[PDB]
C-alpha cells in the first residue's frame, strides 16, 4: 500500500534539488521525497 501523498517531482519529469539551490527553478507543483528538497526544471 501507500500513503496520502499528492504529486512528487520525478512523477512529473522533474528533478529533486535543495529548496535553497539558487537558479534551479522550482516546481510549485511537483514534490520531492527527501522532505527537505524541492522540484526543479531539470
Amino acid at each position: 500500500f501507500v500513503q496520502h501523498r499528492p504529486r512528487d517531482c520525478e512523477s512529473i519529469n522533474g528533478v529533486c534539488r535543495h529548496k535553497d539551490t539558487v537558479n534551479c527553478r522550482e516546481i510549485f507543483l511537483a514534490d520531492c521525497y527527501n522532505d527537505g528538497q524541492k522540484c526543479c526544471r531539470k
